[PDB]
């Protein structure tokens, strides 16, 4: 157990626990200071750091210290002794919070018997030398007024007050000619500056701060975890682990760059959570190495050590037996010690990865910031931490009894202000950027609000060195973890070996390097007449001296008025926000334009399904203009085309090193040896590909998501200048009016805020789901991909070097040569997956990986889609698009593929990406449109069998081919075996649903099955079984190739590749998706069009067509002719007959040329009697449930209606409209709908029944049953004459 002693700041000098100590920074010069043993080892000193400050720095001044932290400045803290009490105190209530948990009271027990070794580099092996300031500093025992008498003794601790800046605490190790013992495995006294009161300020992105934007956001530290970080650096120091190794440098080329000092690895580890796997498995072995060297140096020493020149009292088994403990060194039955590796593995990883600020904070429920990269806010003043009303030792500020325990309520600066106090920003010094442009303007941006990208040089290229492979070789792999529930468990991991006596001879040897520290410039000047994402969010502010200001979509104009505030909402939103009203309709405005907010903010949840983007907030681009140049054009659109990569301010340099050969070192004449070797290689190649892969999630958490986490930001800010803004033209509006008036206003200004707060909050989680997703795509699509194109590379040298390597021995290895020679393919032909968890169990980073792979539309490998005039993938893994001249391309996705040579394109798939899972796991959608048979050449249309897709590499893989009217789908295996499965259209229909019309294909294939799906319902399905592995990666010909006939054709749209298997359910979907529009279409499922002639169809009469009838002005209803000829194979009715139609659009005078027919949209119906055009009315006075239309030439009758509504009323997928006419445009009486009726006639002559074209009020209750009435007579279809379809 730890025990803390107490004393008040005026106690007497005993000499023992309460002395005039001689700090080591201090050169045996100058005056002591009176300290405090807190517990055995550690001293506290309650004055200020003043070592290497100059006393004028002590003032807050035009400079800064430190480029990114908000510095507190107050020279008078600690100036009496009342004050040194009250540090005294709370420092004891601190320790006292800390030891209050077995996790805490470890982290003390560790450092109290983590005592420094006697000595350092320099020191003989053979002798403790207690004479060097990092192991005994002295104390005064003296009367005051002479140093006459002074007293060595042993420390570990000692921490001082705060230096120049308040909430800069820091902890310190000592150097000695240039080397740090506590940096070699020696450990040394260490020192620390600290002050409890002031704390540092965080908010978490992903999350609110109580959801207040209009209140303080944000939470503040428990300075009790703020003292147990620096505490876990001290205990790093204390064991000689603190080292140096290669660190994370910021990169400064460009002006938006932000600039901090290197990071070290100690740092990351120290912080915990995700920090750590910014630091590359490459580079965690390399520190772990120096470590374990460092080790083996003092286990030498232990072995060797006989004396202690510097002080005869030492009893040297005493410290023997407690440095074997302190570095857990084994011991055989005769005192010779060792490193037992299990031990110290164990030993390392609890102190770099269990004792960690992330872990220490979970367990004491205490939060703190997400990560070390995240930006650091304003510090704040605990009001008294020693009134336990306010803070205790057992729960800090969350303490349940006052309901501040859930959800870390007690650190919430929005709920708990009574805990603290905010800071006068005239004390505060922060490091600004002023970016000015070539005129003059200019802007100041706080350091902090820069991008965070690491330089390349922070990663290391240890990955291209050589290894040498032995039968001995074995992997080499650090978790970044420790069980921390262990480490409060473990029964032997705090000593109980005897803690030597403190005291010992006077320090005389006073060498030792105090650093010097100096501020520099808080603003720094720069050059630019970029306007990027700070000039953007400066748009959107207004002086605090002004208070009229109007909103503009003028990015230019806002920057240009003091009285302009940029917008980056709707032109109505903008109009609406700049209305002035009377006060008696002032109410009514806000309302509204509060509403209009909320709804331009919900805009954050946006579809694009069709694009294949399930989320797309459409401002950001407007709002930020980050990356490049979003804020012009379309943002949707160019998102669309280039995806995540348009978002991010710089594209990083990848180090992406080619791995070194592996050299096999032989072993004549003996087969296990060899054996080994070969196994070793095959593990040691595993390793290669899993530090490749964590190289690659260093880089992409340290220059990739750091930029998208400050554009989270920067929607924040934007979203919340927006409320600011409209909050103030609300206020000004209002106050214009005179006290009588106001008291007649209705508003409330809190529920006002509330709504306005609220939109927000949806908006940021709508922004932080998109970017998180953003973040990911550029991870697994634009970067991963390229280390496995090493990768592979490495796996194929490595596998010729194997292959050569069982050849040399093929002797030495008899009859197994063979055997291990398919060892080698076997096991280089299955590829490490990637999984981030193997990297990081960070849960924020994890869910969003997850979420990212729970996406189907993710495993969309290739999406060939029109774009300027030409075909292009945008699946993201940039695969290769030729596009010969022969091809047809238009804006509707169509390609038309013919019979010409140069009628063609050539795909180059992207060779880095999981095909070959292994087993077959893929799908392939598209939509096609095939041309009817020529009647005159049915037997070669039926016999002729077609390629039109072929992906084929080392004669393997796919293809997708047309026999008449079959259209099949070919796999076949690296053997040659191969599986068709196909899917057959009726050629004898009176009316196909098939053939020269648009339909869906969907192809899928797993392990067992090959499917085939037509417009989303299974079709046909072969059993693959007995296929083998597939290469479907090869080259894509869309082609025609086979025995054609010349005016052979095919029609193409949407083609898309998955590499998974897609379930029914989302062919179903993709399907719905895929066939959605604003407009209507034609039979053939093309765009239905004004002005274009077509015969009409009726879907619940589908052999019969419309003709006006010779003696009266209707439609009589005929039975259409039929295909005559005597063909065995064929059979269809006639399409072109009938009366030749035409849809005239009612609005705009725009004349008569042609255009895109829309749902909804007013038309008359038309159609040529001759050299005239007649047009479809109903008579307006009918009273019967139907009538005959009435047919005849164009005139305005108030008899007759002659406006029709064209409708869909099917929710599902068709080519099916419906025709309705109303009173009028306005009114909602409805006349009826379009269709056919039956009529019985009686003549003197004949008698029998005729259909006639009919309007009929009976459709408008049925065209609203569920599921939609296909059958119905009022369901329509246009048929224009078709190059697809001769008769
Ligand atoms: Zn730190």
């Amino acid at each position: 157990p730890v025990t803390i002693n107490n004393f008040n700041y005026n106690d007497p000098i005993d000499n023992n626990n309460i002395i005039m100590m001689e700090p080591p920074f201090a050169r045996g010069t100058g005056r002591y200071y009176k300290a405090f043993k807190i517990t055995d080892r550690i001293w506290i000193i309650p004055e200020r750091y003043t070592f290497g400050y100059k006393p004028e720095d002590f003032n807050k001044s035009s400079g800064i210290f430190n480029r990114d932290v908000c510095e507190y400045y107050d020279p008078d803290y600690l100036n009496t002794n009342d004050k040194k009490n009250i540090f005294l105190q709370t420092m004891i209530k601190l320790f006292n919070r800390i030891k209050s948990k077995p996790l805490g009271e470890k982290l003390l027990e560790m450092i109290i018997n983590g005592i420094p070794y006697l000595g350092d580099r320099r020191v003989p092996l053979e002798e403790f030398n207690t004479n060097i300031a990092s192991v005994t500093v002295n104390k005064l025992i003296s009367n005051p007024g002479e140093v006459e008498r002074k007293k060595g003794i042993f420390a570990n601790l000692i921490i001082f007050g705060p230096g120049p800046v308040l909430n800069e605490n820091e902890t310190i190790d000592i150097g000695i000619q240039n080397h740090f013992a506590s940096r070699e495995g020696f450990g040394g006294i260490m020192q620390m500056k600290f002050c409890p009161e002031y704390v540092s300020v965080f908010n978490n992105v992903q999350e609110n701060k109580g959801a207040s934007i209009f209140n303080r956001r944000g939470y503040f530290s428990d300075p009790a975890l703020i003292l147990m970080h620096e505490l876990i650096h001290v205990l790093h120091g204390l064991y000689g682990i603190k080292v140096d190794d290669l660190p994370i440098v910021p990169n400064e080329k460009k002006f938006f760059m932000q600039s901090t000092d290197a990071i070290q690895a100690e740092e990351l580890y120290t912080f915990g959570g995700q920090d750590p796997s910014i630091i590359t498995p490459s580079t965690d072995k390399s520190i772990y190495d120096k470590v374990l060297q460092n080790f083996r140096g003092i286990v030498d020493r232990l072995n060797k050590v006989l004396v202690c020149i510097s002080d005869p009292n030492i009893n040297i088994n005493i410290y023997k037996n407690k440095f074997k403990d302190k570095y857990k060194f084994v011991e055989d039955s005769e005192g010779k010690y060792s490193i037992d590796v299990e031990s110290f593995d164990k030993l390392y990883k609890s102190l770099m990865f269990g004792f960690t600020e992330t872990n220490i904070a979970e367990n004491y429920k205490i939060k703190t910031r997400a990560s070390y990269f995240s930006d650091s806010l304003p510090p704040v003043k605990i009001k008294n931490l020693l009134d336990n009303e306010i803070y205790t030792i057992e729960e800090g500020f969350n303490i349940s009894d006052k309901d501040m325990e859930k959800e870390y309520r007690g650190q919430n600066k929005a709920i708990n202000k009574q805990a603290y106090e905010e800071i006068s920003k005239e004390h505060l010094a922060v490091y600004k950027i002023q970016m000015c442009k070539s005129v003059g303007i200019c802007i100041d941006v706080d350091n902090e609000d820069l991008f965070f990208i690491a330089d390349k040089n922070s990663f290391s290229d240890d990955l291209s060195k050589n290894e040498r492979i032995e039968y001995n070789t074995q992997s080499n792999y650090i978790e970044n973890d420790f069980p921390i529930n262990e480490l409060i468990l473990d029964t032997d991991l705090i000593s109980k070996i005897e803690l030597p006596s403190e005291n010992t001879e006077s320090l005389t040897d006073f060498n030792v390097d105090v650093p010097v520290y100096e501020k520099q410039p808080a603003i720094k000047k720069i050059f630019t007449d970029e306007n990027t994402i700070f000039q953007y969010l400066y748009s959107q502010t207004f002086p605090l001296d002004i208070r009229d200001i109007s909103l503009t979509s003028s990015f230019d104009d806002a920057l240009l008025f003091s009285n302009k505030v940029y917008s980056f909402f709707s032109m109505d939103y903008i109009k609406t926000a700049n209305k002035v009203v009377e006060a008696g309709l002032f109410a009514g405005w806000v309302k509204q334009i509060v509403n209009d907010f909320v709804i331009e903010a919900n805009k954050s949840n946006t579809m694009d399904k069709i694009a294949d983007i399930s989320l797309i907030v459409p401002y950001i681009g407007l709002a930020l203009n980050v990356g490049n140049e979003t804020a012009k054009g379309n943002f949707e659109n160019a998102f669309e085309i280039a995806g995540a990569s348009i978002l991010l301010e710089f594209i990083p340099e990848l180090l992406i090193p080619v791995v070194g050969a592996f050299l096999l070192e032989s072993y004549i004449d003996n087969k296990n040896k060899i054996i080994k070797t070969i196994d070793n290689a095959l593990t040691k190649r595993n390793e290669k590909w899993s530090d490749m892969y964590g190289l690659i999630v260093a880089q992409w958490l340290s220059t990739v998501n750091t930029q998208f986490y400050t554009i989270k930001e920067g929607m924040y800010k934007a979203l919340n200048y927006q409320a600011q803004a409209l909050e103030e033209i609300i206020k000004y509006r209002y106050n214009i009016y005179s006290e009588k008036e106001k008291s007649n206003i209705n508003i409330d200004f809190n529920d006002i805020n509330s709504k306005l707060n609220e939109g927000i909050n949806q908006a940021i989680d709508n922004i932080n789901n998109f970017i998180n997703g953003c973040s990911v795509s550029y991870l697994m699509k634009k970067m991963i991909p390229l280390a496995v194109e090493k990768l592979l590379d490495f796996d194929n040298t490595l596998k010729k070097n194997l292959l050569n390597y069982i050849d040399e021995n093929k002797l030495y290895l008899i009859g197994s040569a063979e055997y291990e020679k398919s060892k080698v393919n076997k096991y280089l032909k299955t590829i490490m997956p990637f999984d981030l968890s193997i990297y990081t169990n960070d849960t924020i980073l994890i869910e969003m990986f997850n979420k990212y792979n729970s996406e189907i539309l993710n495993n969309i490998i290739l999406n060939l889609r029109y774009k300027d005039n030409n075909l292009i993938d945008l699946s993201g893994y940039g695969a290769k698009v030729e596009v010969y001249d022969g091809v047809e391309l238009n804006d509707k996705n169509q390609f038309k593929l013919t019979s010409s040579a140069n009628s063609k394109i050539r795909v180059t798939q992207n060779q880095n990406i999981i095909f070959n899972s292994v087993f077959l796991d893929f799908s392939v959608s598209f939509w096609i449109r095939i041309p009817k048979y020529k009647n005159d050449g049915i037997q070669n249309y039926i016999h002729n069998e077609y390629t039109i897709i072929n992906c084929m590499k080392n004669n393997s893989g796919w293809k997708i081919s047309i026999r008449g009217n079959r259209i099949i789908w070919t796999l076949i295996d690296i053997n040659g075996k191969t599986k068709s499965v196909f899917f057959e259209y009726n050629i004898r229909e009176d009316i196909s649903e098939y053939i020269n019309r648009w339909f869906f294909v969907t192809i899928t294939n797993n392990l067992n099955n090959a499917k085939i799906y037509i417009n989303g319902k299974l079709e046909s399905n072969t059993d693959i079984k007995d296929i083998r592995e597939v290469i479907a990666n090869g080259e894509i010909i869309f082609k025609l190739d086979g025995d054609i006939d010349r005016t052979q054709f095919i029609w193409m749209k949407y083609f898309s590749i998955f590499n998974t298997e897609l379930s029914q359910s989302n062919i179903e979907e993709r399907y719905k998706i895929q066939s959605y529009s604003e407009y209507l279409k034609d039979f053939w499922g093309n765009p239905l069009m004004y002005n274009k002639e077509y015969y009409m169809f009726n879907a619940g009469n589908k052999n019969s067509y419309i003709k006006l009838k010779k003696d009266s002005p209707v439609g009589e209803i005929l039975t259409r002719s039929k295909y005559n000829q005597n063909s065995k194979y064929i059979n269809y009715r006639d399409l072109y007959i009938g009366e030749k139609f035409i849809i005239r659009r009612k609005s705009n005078s725009q004349s008569i040329n042609d255009d895109i027919v829309r749902k909804e949209d007013y038309i008359y119906l038309d159609f040529f009697n001759l050299n005239q055009e007649w047009r479809v009315y109903t008579y307006k006075y009918f009273k019967k449930e139907e009538e005959k239309l009435f047919l005849a030439p164009i005139s305005d009758s108030d008899e007759f209606y002659n406006t029709i509504q064209i409708k869909e009323y099917d929710e599902q997928p068709t080519y099916s409209c419906q025709l309705l006419f109303k009173k009028d445009e306005e009114s909602t009486d409805e006349i009826g709908l379009i269709g056919i009726h039956r009529f019985y006639e009686s003549g003197i002559v004949f008698e029998e029944y005729k259909d006639y074209f009919c309007i009929s009020k009976w459709y408008l209750k049925e065209v609203k049953r569920k599921p939609y009435n296909l059958k119905l007579g009022c369901n329509w279809q246009f048929i224009p004459k078709d190059e697809g379809w001769t008769e």
